[PDB]
């Protein structure tokens, strides 16, 4: 079905990327990137077949049957051969499913695109549905709802397509587990396999793909390559699904509900089920809707919420739905008189609506909201070649070729028609209640069939309604003034002579640290700026922990409505504790950077704080400290491990106590007493000049001595902390009890030596190798559970191999397994030749140097050595030289001796975590039984730190 | 001369019985019978003083009774008594005073017979045939010769001298070369005449009083000497008395001016009082001897120190003759003490008004009347020489029943004394004396003996009446008193927890609660010592100022209530710890929960002076700049001391923070610290358990009433670790002194955690080479004055030191260290088994020992579990496997570590400078790339 109509796609013009489209004669919309400088290459493929178009017997049959597409074709017909050829040139391929939607997506390494395309072309072809792949898969879709059983996210979701009509096609089921796929199909005798190729042959083939590929040769040979690969496909003209209506159809609508969920939180959740404006791309209804009721300003609802001081935070807006319709949600946290006057919430709710029944539409937000995509969505740097494509493929099924890019993202004309229409569907009579809370115990009778909440109608009696509707005014509600944080400063600076390509400590006193670098590449008008403030007093104790986080939390609390329009313009910013100090991150343009930096400073200089606000952050922050007995017990054993890898560290019960006795005025003398004496680390990255660097940072220490007074601090009260040091032959563990989840979790650590140059690429080495044959034969062969991992652990200094694995099993037990593990390893590698240690080696290499592709991410790595002290920017050059000049009994000898069991050099220490209620291992040395990590910590050396590069 | 008068004896601790009679020939006789004296001792005390001189040969009885001495008609030899003495261990003297003549000696175990008839033929048979005589007066001028440079005789015969020239008290009490030899043969009067009618008529009479230290029994030597003793024969001897004080009226309100030859600065008043001594029931001298020398609430010295014109005084009842007594007050002088001494005694004038308006009190009386019976009941000991002839002293003036309650004891009340001296303490009568350097051109009349120089410069009268007109009542205020329970300070017997070392009978999170009751020595006392532990004592140089002068700031509020219990016996002491705070209570059983209950109601809830804050604040910044100006080797210490440890704050940052401490901020650090700390707690003495947990219980009840104090956390029970050198390395730098041109150093040796095999190889090879190093190091090479070597206990960790300050090149200093390291291992390898036996036996008696007091083995016990060690056997254990080695176990000890090529090397130095291997730039820097040590096992 060779079809082809292609020309220039508007691109972002930063961009070089080369584009194209065209659509085949089997519905096959082909999106072409030619991008001749590109290292990674890759492809993405969506048909518009979701799992609303599912049969109506079983649920995510297509699901399941592009799970069992991957594995078996007819020119390859073995397993995992696809799997195996990106294994061969490190592929990953992924695929997903929505509810209008089944997407693929692969990559290649580089040039290799004839080969997995080719392997990833006849999909169509056969099938083969065996022993193995079918009742794996079956049972990796099982652990797959099951994973998202507990899931809230997916739980109320489903409950909110299946609290409508159960007749409307809408509340299918979206995702089935093992029980749905071949336990109900066998029971009543259906054949899941007659099912399965009936899908794939009839209903693949015949339209509604997508297709894009990234590749680096050009647009006219990647297109009679493909072309001419793909015409098997064959348009059978399957119509597309779509339904007319919600089914929300009064049965459901103007009620209430009560839900009892998994994690102990506090939600409001109202719906508005609303037809599509995606034939109004050029006018958008939507993004005025969620950029007009989510806005933080003078007069909003927010700001008047906050001013009640019954939302934390909240979100609202257009969601997709069906294809005919879709939803309109808003979801705000909740406080005491949020849960007691929840009618009175609903009535100032109706306040700001009135408030945008009374100005209406404005066409100033449209012109502002349109300058501010127009220019962001120019200003593109570049994008991952995987992910990215996935998504635009998952979008090319709604728009024209040339308007993939320009999506929404560009926006000619206002329809006040279209937002009036809207507003005139945000009505009373149009409403569905949704409370979360956990505390409504006994007092929720209908349960969930699947995932298990519970909830409960509780009519609304017809006063309130009466009420409602006449009783809608307005009173301190205003609209959102004008944005002032949009941006002039366009202007690429140009290089300077000095043309360092790393930071160079450009300014050096007793009170400042000061990094800088001008960017070369991206060539934006963007700056990455990163700073911590050391101090002494940040983790001395809980309850300096705990003044320290509720300060910066109401912080941030007090700084939200200034900041809300600048984050909405692309000027982001972070607060954050260390147990170093305050971590201040800014990310963002080039334009504002003084002055929103200049207010930032000069807020959390001298600094207030309110009352009953303080309060909800006691009360809120006091229920976040309790809720960490409720976590994934790998997450708990690593948690507890750099817990006690470090030098001191805080448990989270004696966290938890310190709150006891916390008042306002503790904190207020706390306060000036804690920003007295400080220090400031610093890192600028992006379109500024040295000069400006210097300003900036004179700016803002001069800005602190004159609020707070901080005078510098003395070389002998800088200080780090350091790392446990282990006996050096001994196996070492404890065990704690989980209460929620019936799963155990372990992480094993092996102290080699400090990041110096063997260390790193015998460690960064033996990770790799150690890598994929535990995926390939713990979580795979001998199936232990889901969350299996290997690998590295490099921190404080000190390098680390680590394992976190969790599964439901005794932690001995497990143990047998791993050392079982650990026998196979030490085997697989004295048998391994020359030729795959070659290609081992060579993956490394190439996986380990890459220059990034976003100023963001590179900055991000930069600070975080910055913070480890480490300054080696020339990691590179030292590194992979290094790495040619390894042997194999290099590892032998980095095995044996210090890694393995019998080994004089043993830095062993492993972590039980115990479950809700609990092929070959040799004699271990004894564990040792551990009641006070304190005692035993007590009597223990410790660790030298790093010469920094 | 058996005369005999005795019936039983009223003396309670001690219980060997004593009896006191009278002889015939005017004998007082005191027996003593101590069957565990290891020396013996005998005295006679003759009242015959220099009063009874003539008045034309001065101090001829000090040589006449230094003339009996010598010559017997038994021994007639020169030094076979001093033979007898020096066979016999003995040494005696004798001395001679204004009314006084008293002989005291000792002797080596028993030989009382010898001494006896010796003693009897000394009285007997006296020769003084020429080369006595001639030989005894050239002692008599070295008599003279030593009191060119003795103040005591210089001042007190100064007072001999500005009287009456008349009056036999103006007479001399020695005789010199001048009055001895110069004197009389110009006159021609012999003095051997004059000497044997003196010994006759004078000395042999009466008024002798014997007193023996014996071993021997009660009744033996009793008729032995009883007896043995009648060759003294009754006379009738009149006692040489003064009816009346000999300042009479010629030099009273009357200033002198002092110029003396020590660098010393003095103010002398003088007031003469008739006689009391028949009046021991009130005592009211000695009284106002408590009433002047007081030291406190309302005090009179309290101003004066608060002027800063006064260092110190001292007051009381002095003795004179027989008939008349003294009552002075002699205080010191500063540079402007000098300028204000008419508002000196104004407010000395203001101070007799006020004892003048208030009049007599009789809780001072009752309170001094308990004290001194506490104080009589709880004596220690005695001289075995000299306490003999001070009672026999005694014995003169008092009944055989008032010998022992000499001053300890008082029976009535007397208003009208203190009325009758408050009528002596007036402006008529002073007499004043001021000893300054400073008064040259000033001082005309010249002293009679001596010949310094001296003046009287009378006030005029615009001054004197001034001092009579104003009296007047100011802040001048009493005393107050801690007199809880006088009666009970009993023993407490040792019950069914009969443990040597002290048990823990509480251990909280809180607090931390050890225990012993006494075994040994069964005394009414007890021993407190607590160590409050917070985090919030070492976070910065400003909270650990604050701290430290928080805590200085308390010792100067507590004294202010503390002074009236430290009269009644409980002393205590604060100095804080790195980790918190150290608190000390030492004393009786009596009143210390009391006591207690207040200190903490008073540190719990504490203030500040601005002006106090003030000084305090100067003064300890002075002395932080003044440690810049100190022996190099003690900045060798500190420096080594900072840069072995887990975190120091150095005096550099603990200088300059003193610039910020302000009393709101000290306001809000006070309730910070007390929020939330912990105790660590030994109660260690005759004592009980279950009183210890109430007690314990009423501290931590008042912590959490005072700031609602609640546990520290588990996990911030922490010590600081010690450093972990790179195991051979040897790396110096150097360190200036500013002020001295002397070098400091200081050579460091890591060798282990203390444990059992540690410990005594520590202390094995330390002493070892302590002793040839006084062999070769300091006699020998004569390297300086400061140098030490020994143990370094420090975060549980042992270590090895060497403190030397000299004038050298550092490099050039340790090559003659290391030279003489070399030396001690050859001469360790050349021992034979003689000296190291010695030396092992010498270690053995310097390592045990028995303790001597609660305090002893408190600071033993306590002292180790601050250390958190609590190796309560380590006396046993430790020791007994020191004598489980060799020679070559040691060089074994100096081989991995101690040796130059050995493998786990640990040694760094420190280098003092003057003002005129690696380098260490930043001692951060340099801890950031070393390893740590860990912590020790508590046990």
């Amino acid at each position: 079905a060779i079809k082809r109509i292609g020309n220039h796609i508007t691109k972002s013009p930063e961009d070089k990327r080369e584009y194209r489209g065209l659509e085949l004669a089997n519905g096959i919309k082909v999106l072409l990137i030619s991008d001749p400088t590109t290292d990674k290459s890759s492809a993405a493929l969506d048909v518009h077949i979701g799992s609303l178009s599912d049969p109506p017997n079983i649920a995510g049959l297509s699901h399941f049957l592009e799970h069992m597409l991957f594995l078996g074709t007819k020119k390859y017909p073995k397993e995992n051969e696809y799997s195996q050829f990106l294994s061969e040139h490190a592929g990953s391929s992924n695929a997903f499913t929505s509810g209008e939607h089944t997407n693929y997506y692969f990559d290649v390494s580089h040039e290799h695109l004839e080969g997995a395309l080719d392997r990833f072309a006849q999909f169509f072809l056969s099938p083969l549905f065996d022993e193995s792949a079918k009742d794996r898969e079956v049972n990796a879709v099982d652990s797959e709802h099951e994973k998202n059983v507990m899931n809230d996210a997916w739980r109320l979701f489903q409950l909110e397509k299946a609290t409508g009509n159960p007749k409307h096609p809408f509340s299918k089921f979206g995702t089935g587990n093992k029980y749905t796929l071949e336990t109900r199909p066998n029971q009543e005798g259906i054949d899941v396999r007659q099912e399965l190729l009936k899908f794939h042959s009839a209903y693949y083939s015949s339209n509604l793909m997508a297709v894009v590929v990234l590749g680096r040769e050009s647009l006219d040979d990647l297109t009679n390559l493909v072309v001419k690969l793909f015409s098997e496909v064959e348009n059978k003209n399957v119509p597309l699904p779509e339904f007319p209506e919600h089914p929300f159809q009064e049965e459901h609508l103007k009620q209430l509900y009560k839900i009892v969920p998994i994690k102990d939180i506090r939600n409001l959740y109202v719906t508005f089920p609303i037809p599509d404006l995606q034939k109004y791309y050029k006018s958008n209804p939507g993004h005025y809707l969620g950029h007009l009721i989510g806005h933080e300003g003078p007069g909003s609802l927010l700001s008047e919420l906050k001013s009640k001081g019954w939302v934390n935070t909240l979100v609202g807006g257009q969601k997709e739905g069906a294809r005919g319709f879709m939803f309109f949600i808003i979801n705000v946290d909740l406080t005491e008189e949020g849960l007691l006057h929840v009618e009175d919430i609903i009535l100032h709710m109706f306040q700001y609506i009135q408030k945008l029944r009374a100005e209406g539409p404005q066409e100033w937000v449209f012109q502002e909201l349109k300058d501010l995509n127009a220019v962001a969505f120019r200003f593109k740097d570049k994008e991952r070649p995987r992910g990215y494509t996935s998504k635009i493929a998952g979008i090319l099924h709604y728009y024209p070729l040339e308007e993939v890019l320009t999506a929404e993202y560009l926006l000619e004309e206002f329809r006040p028609d279209l937002i009036e229409m809207v507003l005139d569907k945000l009505r009373p009579e149009n409403v569905r209640v949704a409370i979360v809370s956990k505390s409504f115990e006994g007092k929720t009778d209908r349960t969930e069939e699947w995932y298990g909440t519970q909830y409960k109608q509780e009519a609304i009696p017809d006063e309130v309604i009466k009420k409602w509707q006449n009783a809608d005014l307005n009173g301190k509600f205003k609209l959102p003034t004008k944005n002032e944080f949009i941006p002039t400063n366009f202007e690429i600076l140009p290089l300077e002579k000095e043309a360092t390509p790393y930071p160079a400590l450009i300014k050096d006193t007793a009170m400042s640290k000061l990094w800088f670098k001008q960017d070369d590449k991206f060539f934006l008008p963007k700056a990455n700026l990163n700073f911590e403030f050391f101090s002494p007093f940040a983790y001395v104790d809980p309850l300096h922990s705990n003044m320290a986080y509720l300060y910066l939390e109401l912080l941030k609390d007090s700084l939200n409505e200034y900041a809300y329009a600048a984050e909405l313009a692309g000027l982001s910013y972070d607060l954050q504790n260390t147990i170093y100090g305050m971590y201040l991150s800014v990310k963002g343009y080039n334009d504002k950077q003084p002055i929103l930096l200049k207010k930032i400073i000069e807020k959390m200089a001298t600094f207030e704080i309110d009352e009953k606000r303080f309060e909800i952050i006691k009360e809120a922050y006091m229920r976040s400290l309790n809720n960490f007995r409720a976590e994934q017990p790998h997450q708990h054993a690593m948690y507890y491990l750099r817990l006690l890898m470090t030098e001191v560290a805080w448990t989270k019960d004696e966290l938890k106590e310190a709150l006891d006795d916390v008042t306002l005025p503790r904190l207020k003398a706390f306060i000036p007493q804690l920003l007295s004496r400080l220090h400031i680390e610093a890192l600028l990255h992006g379109n500024i000049t040295k000069q400006a660097a210097l300003g900036i940072m004179q700016m803002v220490e001069d800005t602190l001595i004159e609020h707070a007074h901080t005078k510098p601090l003395l070389p002998s009260q800088l200080v780090r902390y350091r790392e446990v040091q282990l006996p050096d032959r001994g196996w070492f563990v404890y065990q704690q009890r989980n209460e929620v989840h019936n799963n155990s979790g372990i992480e094993i650590y092996y102290q080699t030596d400090m990041q110096s140059t063997s260390e790193n690429m015998f460690l960064e080495l033996f990770a790799q190798i150690i890598s994929e044959p535990a995926f390939n034969t713990l979580r795979t062969k001998e199936q232990l559970g889901y969350i299996v991992f290997s690998g590295p652990r490099r921190a404080n200094g000190i390098q680390g191999l680590r394992f976190i694995i969790q599964s439901e099993k005794p932690p001995h037990y497990l143990e047998s397994r791993v050392e079982a593990f650990l026998i196979t390893m030490e085997k697989s590698i004295e048998d391994m030749t020359e030729e795959a240690f070659q290609k081992h080696i060579q993956a490394l290499a190439i996986r380990r140097l890459d220059k990034p592709k976003k100023l963001s991410a590179e900055s991000a790595k930069y600070w975080g050595e910055i913070i480890s002290q480490q300054y080696n920017f020339d990691r590179d050059n030292t590194e992979v030289a290094y790495l040619k000049t390894l042997t194999k009994e290099d590892i032998i000898k980095f095995y044996k001796e210090m890694l393995a069991v019998d080994a004089p050099r043993r830095h062993k220490v492993s972590v039980h975590v115990l479950a809700r209620e609990m092929s070959q291992a040799p004699a271990l040395p004894q564990p040792e039984v551990i009641q006070n990590m304190t005692e035993f910590k007590r009597g223990l050396p410790l660790f030298p730190l790093v010469k920094p590069h």
